[PDB]
């Protein structure tokens, strides 16, 4: 019987420990547990979880109450109740052992349970709790183990298992916890290309989420110190979603000009949108380089060039003969060609080009 046993003890104690405001809600909690209605009990417990009021009660609740029926209820509902109470502790190692032990219980409590059709379904609960262990690691549990686990989990973002988008999006937070566009934008653009590979029709995302992903990828390319090929980005189907909002149409036309060497359109957007935005202003002198670099690379590719002259490069860049070689020396430094400058003759011996 629940009377004179753990459950009566828990209801009694937690009602005393609780704020008076919580008392009427816990009548439904008591009832639905006694009725064996774990799901209605979870709605009642979710209505408690929805408020910061008395959050620590949920730790005892998890340990001594939810643990009796967590096999039936949704894995993320279960971990959310523990998460709020264990986050209140401001600790990053008990949280590790708790999420690992909880996850491992579900790894043995289930084999064909909570599945779409008693099938080899996605582990669309503990796959995200695995990310929560990783976030907890990256939250300075131990930096060496965290960095090693980050590298191993990055090597696990592949079709080695039937990973859904949600685990990758969850681990993408853990990558963002370690590296950002502020550290390097070319890297963050390539990190964003990972997320594109996982994008498919999923409840996780919308057309608006695609618009935000396209826009953030666009900033990452624009400000990418070593990116040059904006064309493959600008043509990619994900960049069609933003054409159905166009709030940033000026960015995509600045990008378009920067994809074709249209100095006049470039200058016209540069005269306005740079001044309005400090992040873009910090890169203005890179963008004017990027247009010159790409204009020449297109010229080299389309005209299959092997020899060019500083005066003709000066036409194609609007940089004076006295400095124009430093521009193509940046291109050589980007590694997108194997040519060499012949400064003695004010010539260049161009060789090869990276198309993408």
């Amino acid at each position: 019987m629940f009377n004179n046993h753990e459950i009566d003890t828990i209801l009694s104690t937690l009602r005393m420990e609780a704020d008076p405001s919580l008392h009427p809600l816990f009548e439904q909690f008591e009832k639905f547990y006694e009725e064996k209605l774990w799901f209605q009990l979870s709605e009642s417990l979710t209505k408690f979880f929805d408020d910061a009021k008395s959050t620590p009660l949920r730790l005892r609740l998890y340990d001594n109450f939810v643990s009796k029926f967590y096999d039936k209820i949704n894995q993320l509902s279960v971990v959310k109740y523990l998460l709020a109470s264990l986050k209140d502790s401001k600790d990053f190692d008990e949280s590790l052992k708790y999420l690992d032990d909880l996850k491992a219980q579900f790894q043995e409590l289930d084999s064909k349970k909570q599945r779409n059709n008693g099938s080899k379904d996605h582990g669309d609960g503990i796959l995200l709790i695995d990310s929560e262990i990783a976030r907890t690691y990256l939250l300075k549990n131990d930096l060496v183990k965290a960095r090693d686990l980050l590298d191993d989990l990055e090597k696990t973002l592949d079709k080695k298992d039937s990973i859904p988008l949600r685990i990758t999006n969850s681990f993408y937070s853990t990558n963002s916890q370690y590296f950002k566009f502020k550290n390097d934008f070319n890297s963050f653009y390539y990190t964003s290309l990972l997320y594109l590979s996982t994008l498919e029709p999923s409840t996780s995302i919308t057309l608006a989420e695609r618009q935000q992903l396209a826009y953030d990828l666009s900033i990452s390319a624009l400000l990418g110190d070593k990116i040059y090929n904006f064309g493959e980005l600008l043509h990619h189907p994900i960049m069609e979603t933003i054409v159905n909002d166009s709030n940033y149409d000026w960015l995509f036309q600045l990008l378009n000009a920067l994809t074709v060497g249209d100095f006049d359109k470039f200058d016209s957007l540069i005269k306005v949108q740079i001044s309005k935005i400090p992040i873009l202003a910090q890169h203005e002198s890179f963008l004017r380089q990027k247009i010159c670099l790409m204009t020449l690379i297109e010229t080299v590719f389309v005209k299959n060039i092997r020899m060019l002259s500083f005066e003709d490069i000066s036409k194609a860049t609007h940089l004076p003969k006295d400095n124009v070689e430093h521009l193509v020396m940046r291109a050589i430094s980007l590694g997108l060609l194997k040519g060499s400058i012949d400064q003695v003759n004010e010539l260049v011996t161009i060789s090869w080009v990276q198309p993408r």
